[PDB]
């Protein structure tokens, strides 16, 4: 899946530390420590 | 303004690294260098 910050932000998603914020679901990582790639369904 | 991660997330915003993603307004920081508190208008 997604594991780098460029692809994450180019896929309609955001990078967030630790956990994905409310209304976002985790779809991968952004390659940075403890950072998740997060997207609203 | 908002300057800690708790108040940022409890205000309906996100702590995004480096910059606020497209369509998010920066409303402060999450207390750490390189974190922006970003809220969707
Ligand atoms: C060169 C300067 C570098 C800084 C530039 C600052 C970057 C900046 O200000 O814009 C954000 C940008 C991506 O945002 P960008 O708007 O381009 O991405 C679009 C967005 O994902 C849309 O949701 C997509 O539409 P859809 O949902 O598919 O329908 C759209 O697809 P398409 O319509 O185009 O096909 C995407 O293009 O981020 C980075 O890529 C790398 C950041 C590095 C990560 C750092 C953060 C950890
Ligand atoms: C979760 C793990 C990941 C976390 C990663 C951690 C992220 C990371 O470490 O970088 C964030 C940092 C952002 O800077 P940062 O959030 O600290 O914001 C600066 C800070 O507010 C200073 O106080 C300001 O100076 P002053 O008070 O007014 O005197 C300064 O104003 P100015 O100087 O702008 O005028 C602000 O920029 O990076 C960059 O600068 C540009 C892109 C960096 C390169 C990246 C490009 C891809």
């Amino acid at each position: 899946g997604i594991g780098d910050p460029v692809t994450c932000l180019k896929s309609g998603a955001i990078c967030h530390p630790v956990f994905c914020p409310r209304r976002y679901k985790q779809i991968g990582t952004c390659g940075l420590p403890g950072t998740k790639c997060c997207k609203k369904p």
